C-alpha cells in the first residue's frame, strides 16, 4: 500500500545534525546542560526560531536575536558565555560539517526507482550568510534525487504545525496511510502519526534503514553497489555555436569551475559521456559533452576532407573563440581521444590539460604510408571496411537498433570480431539479426542513440576514418615537438583494439605522463566501468588542472 516517502534533511539525509551543535557546545564550554538548546527553541510558536523557519527573517538578520535569547537564559541559569562567543562562528562551523548521508540518499534512490514518489520536507530559512554557497551546493545535489522539496521558508509553515502535513499529502496527491515519513525529532513525526502515515523515528541509520525495509518490502540494506548518476537529456542545458557557415557544434554544458571538454568515439554521442558529465559537475568543473562533427544535433557536411584532424581541431579551436574560453581541459575517448593529443600538439595554449580513454599517442612514422601501417594490424581491418565510401554507412544504417546493440557490448558479450572484416563482407556478416541487450546499456538507451543516428547516419562518422593520408602529413609537422602540458593516458585491460601495451612507448613524446589502468574493461570505457573512469579523471583533475 506504501507508495511515497518522505524525508527530512538534518539528521536523516544530512549528518552530523546542525541542531546538534547546541548539545556539542555546550559539553565544549562547559556551559549548564540545554542552555543553547534553550536559547534556540524561546519563544515557542512565537519567538525569534519560528519566524525564521517560516521566512519572516534571514539567517543574518536571525543571529543577534539568538544571540539576545543565549544571554537571557545564561542569566536565568547564573552562568556567563565565554569572551570570543559567536552564534555565526557556530553555525557556519556546522553547517559546513554537515555532508550528505548517503547510505539514507541511496535508500530514497532506491525507493525512487521502485515507483515510489519521494520528497525531502524540511523546516530550513533563508540563509544570507556570507558563506550560503556550500549549502546551496549541498541542496542542489540531494534535490535533483527527489520528486519534492519542501521547505519551510518557502511556504511559510513549519513542522509541527498541522498545515504543512496536509500540504504535504495535497503535493503528494496520496492518502496518509500510503506515506512513510522519517524524521529525527519525535515531536515533528507526531503530526504525521496522527494522519496515519507510517513514521520512522530515525537516530542511527542502520536501524531507520532495517524498519524503512520492514514496512516497504524493499531491499535497502547490503545492497550492491550503484551506478553513478546518469544524464537525462530533456533535463540537460543544450548549447550550439557555428563554427563557421554551415558547421554549427552541439554540446551540453553542467557545473562551475574550470571547463573541461569531452570528446566521444565512434560511432557515439555526447550521451556517452552520461555518467562522468554529473560526477565531473559536483566535482567542481564545467563540463562541456560535445556531440564532436558530423554526430547528433552537430551539422554532418558530406565531404571527407571537412572530417581531417586539422580542420576537425581548427574548428575546436573556434568553439572555444566564440565560446570566450581561453583554455580548456580537452578529455576524449577512441577517435576523440586522436583529437585531443592533436589539440595538445598543435594547439598547447589552448589545452589546460589532456586526457585519453584508451587512444594511445603513436608519433606518425615519416617513412611509412598509414595504409601500410594499418595493414601490419590484424585488429585494425575494420578500418579498411570503413574506407569506400557507402560500403559500410548502408551496412551500419540498415538496422540502426540492431547497430548499436551489436557493438556496445562489454568485453564477455562480443558478437563483433575487428579483424577479417572486408574478406567476411561487413561488421556484422556473422551477428545475429535481433542481439542480446548487453549489461552496459538499457533498450531506453539504445533508443536515444537509434534516434541520434536518424538525423545524419554514419556518413560523417565514418569520414572521420577516411582522411588517413592527410592526418599522417599534418601530424609529421609535429614530430620535433614533445607533450608537456599535463597529460593522462588511461588504458582499459580488455580493449582488443586499443591495447594497453600500444601505450607503452608515450613517455618518450609525454614525458610527464600520468596514468590510469581499468582491469575487466572493453572499448566503451565510459559506460563499461564509470565509477572506475570517474574516480581516475577526477584524481587526476584535482590533482593537475586546477
Ligand atoms: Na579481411
Amino acid at each position: 500500500t506504501l507508495r511515497a516517502a518522505v524525508f527530512d534533511l538534518d539528521g536523516v539525509l544530512a549528518l552530523p545534525a546542525v541542531f546538534g551543535v547546541l548539545g556539542r557546545t555546550e559539553e565544549a564550554l562547559a556551559l549548564p546542560r540545554g542552555l543553547l538548546n534553550d536559547a534556540f527553541q524561546k519563544g515557542g510558536p512565537e519567538g525569534a526560531t519560528t519566524r525564521l523557519m517560516k521566512g519572516e527573517i534571514t539567517l543574518s538578520q536571525w543571529i543577534p536575536l539568538m544571540e539576545e535569547n543565549c544571554r537571557k537564559c545564561s542569566e536565568t541559569a547564573k552562568v556567563c558565555l565565554p569572551k570570543n562567543f559567536s552564534i555565526k562562528e557556530i553555525f557556519d562551523k556546522a553547517i559546513s560539517a554537515r555532508k550528505i548521508n548517503r547510505p539514507m540518499l541511496q535508500a530514497a534512490l532506491m525507493l525512487r526507482k521502485k515507483g515510489f514518489t519521494t520528497a525531502i520536507l524540511t523546516n530550513t530559512w533563508l540563509d544570507d550568510r556570507a558563506e550560503r554557497d556550500g549549502l546551496a551546493q549541498l541542496m542542489c545535489e540531494l534535490k535533483m534525487h527527489f520528486d519534492f522539496l519542501i521547505e519551510s521558508c518557502q511556504v511559510g509553515m513549519v513542522k509541527p504545525e498541522p498545515q504543512i502535513y496536509k500540504f504535504l499529502l495535497d503535493t503528494l496527491k496520496a492518502s496518509p496511510s500510503e506515506v512513510v515519513f522519517l524524521d529525527d525529532i519525535g515531536a515533528n513525526l507526531k503530526p504525521a502519526r496522527d494522519l496515519g502515515m507510517v513514521t520512522i523515528l530515525v537516530q542511527d541509520t542502520d536501524t531507520a534503514l532495517k524498519e524503512l525495509e520492514k514496512v516497504t518490502g524493499i531491499q535497502l540494506l547490503n545492497t550492491p553497489a550503484p551506478l553513478p548518476t546518469s544524464c537525462n537529456p530533456s533535463d540537460m542545458s543544450h548549447g550550439y555555436v557555428t563554427v563557421k557557415p554551415r558547421v554549427r557544434l552541439h554540446f551540453v554544458e553542467l557545473g562551475s569551475g574550470p571547463a573541461v571538454c569531452l570528446c566521444h568515439g565512434f560511432p557515439e554521442s555526447w550521451y556517452s559521456w552520461r555518467y562522468q558529465i554529473p560526477a565531473l559537475a559536483q566535482a567542481g568543473y564545467r563540463v562541456l559533452a560535445m556531440d564532436m562533427k558530423g554526430y547528433g544535433e552537430s551539422s554532418a557536411p558530406p565531404e571527407i576532407e571537412e572530417y581531417c584532424m586539422e580542420v576537425l581541431c581548427k574548428e575546436m579551436v573556434t568553439f572555444l573563440d566564440k565560446l570566450g574560453l581561453s583554455q580548456a581541459v580537452f578529455i576524449g575517448h577512441d577517435w576523440g581521444g586522436m583529437l585531443v593529443w592533436y589539440m595538445a600538439l598543435f594547439y598547447p595554449e589552448r589545452v589546460r590539460a589532456v586526457a585519453s580513454l584508451n587512444t594511445p599517442f603513436i608519433p606518425a612514422n615519416p617513412n611509412m604510408s598509414p595504409l601500410e601501417s594499418i595493414k601490419a594490424n590484424p585488429v585494425f581491418d575494420y578500418q579498411l571496411y570503413f574506407q569506400e565510401p557507402g560500403v559500410a554507412e548502408a551496412e551500419l544504417e540498415q538496422n540502426l537498433s540492431r547497430t548499436f546493440k551489436s557493438l556496445f557490448r562489454a568485453s564477455d558479450e562480443s558478437v563483433l570480431s575487428m579483424h577479417k572484416v572486408c574478406e567476411a563482407g561487413g561488421l556484422f556478416v556473422n551477428s545475429p539479426e535481433e542481439p542480446s541487450l548487453s549489461r552496459m546499456v538499457t533498450e531506453e538507451e539504445i533508443q536515444f542513440y537509434v534516434q541520434q543516428f536518424k538525423k545524419s547516419g554514419f556518413r560523417g562518422p565514418l569520414n572521420w576514418y577516411r582522411n588517413m593520408e592527410r592526418n599522417w602529413k599534418w601530424a609529421c609537422k609535429s614530430l620535433g615537438r614533445k607533450i608537456l602540458i599535463p597529460a593522462l593516458m588511461v588504458t582499459a585491460e580488455k580493449d582488443f583494439v586499443l591495447v594497453p601495451q600500444m601505450s607503452q612507448h608515450m613517455e618518450d613524446w609525454i614525458p610527464h605522463l600520468k596514468r590510469g589502468h581499468i582491469e575487466d574493461c572493453g572499448h566503451w570505457t565510459q559506460m563499461d566501468k564509470p565509477t572506475e573512469v570517474n574516480q581516475i579523471l577526477i584524481k587526476w583533475l584535482d590533482s593537475d588542472a586546477r
